[PDB]
């Protein structure tokens, strides 16, 4: 319960790892949001850390790592990416009041289940079915991102894609986007290194190779209409927009991005704070920029943070 002195902030690898393309899946079974809301009753979550709670507030978390043990599709990092979300959380002391974590490395402390398709779905019903004004909600995927068919849709792939197929992002926004109030906040951090999915949200922000912090960003609507009522931040890797002057992938940018978004000390603007990120990423040789999608227009000047509402960039229709 101290992940931190587990050295899993500190003495784990934050460099890229490899992550090859999972290639196209057969259509997969999708998700009937009743039963997923039915069958997350009676689950719940663990504290796992004490820290100083936000009045007024609660916080649950969801985090997913999946390295496909012994499968073509074995990953070596996206539990590792797991461990430094964690540890990251409990430096910055985010109160967490229940997490569930579904991983599927062995005596992985604090691990709730298996991140089979069956769990996803239910603890991503789980994570948002009890939100109530002032709530926050955290959400973490880090696993294989691919294409399914139809009846091609973009899908994460749980542990058991094998068997029980995988989950299309038109689904995740379904579970965990759509069904929010007015007044919640989540934060959906998703580490595939192979599908661009931002799920299907209306406003983006990649902070490509010529964004600079004397600029003034802004992100811009890329959807027509909206169904979601609550405040999302997804933060995703994506390919540099910016035009070069001059498959196989880097898995964990997003588990950077965040992670070193949290671990700056300085209070900085969403704006700004990306601009260091896409720094970092550069550094340590990730193919990817920081992408950072929204729900509503986020006004880049805001503080960043994981708990408050966000502010509304009215210049952005």
């Amino acid at each position: 319960a101290d992940y931190v002195g587990l050295g899993w902030l500190n003495a784990v690898s934050s460099q890229p790892y490899l992550v090859q393309a999972l290639g196209l899946q057969p259509p997969p079974r999708r998700v009937d949001v009743d039963a997923a809301f039915r069958d997350a009753k009676g689950l719940h979550g663990h504290q796992p850390w004490v820290a100083t709670p936000l009045p007024g507030q609660t916080v649950r978390a969801l985090f997913i790592g999946i390295n496909y043990y012994g499968t073509s599709a074995a990953l070596s990092g996206c539990c590792n990416d797991v461990k430094q979300m964690l540890a990251t959380l409990q430096k910055k002391g985010l109160p967490i009041n229940e997490a569930v974590i579904l991983v599927d490395e062995d005596n992985f402390p604090g691990r709730t289940d298996q991140p089979t398709r069956d769990n996803i779905v239910r603890y991503m019903a789980w994570l948002v079915k009890d939100a109530k004004p002032g709530d926050v909600l955290f959400f973490h995927y880090s696993g294989h991102g691919t294409q399914c068919k139809s009846r091609y849709d973009q899908c994460i792939a749980p542990v058991d894609f094998q068997k029980s197929g995988c989950i299309v992002d038109d689904d995740i926004h379904k579970l965990l986007f759509s069904r929010l109030p007015e007044k919640v906040r989540l934060t959906a951090v998703f580490d595939c290194a192979h599908s661009g999915s931002i799920m299907d949200l209306p406003f983006t922000y990649v902070c490509s190779g010529g964004e600079q912090a004397s600029g003034t960003p802004h992100m811009k609507r890329i959807r027509e209409g909206n169904d979601v009522l609550g405040d999302v931040m997804m933060i995703s890797g994506c390919a540099d927009e910016q035009t070069s002057a001059d498959s196989t992938g880097a898995g964990g940018a997003a588990t950077q991005c965040i992670t070193c978004m949290l671990m700056n000390n300085q209070s900085l603007s969403y704006g700004k704070l990306l601009i260091e990120t896409r720094d970092m990423l550069k550094r340590k040789r990730f193919k990817q920029v920081p992408q950072l999608s929204a729900s509503k227009a986020i006004d880049l000047d805001q503080t960043f943070s994981l708990t408050e509402m966000f502010s509304v960039d009215r210049s952005i229709q």
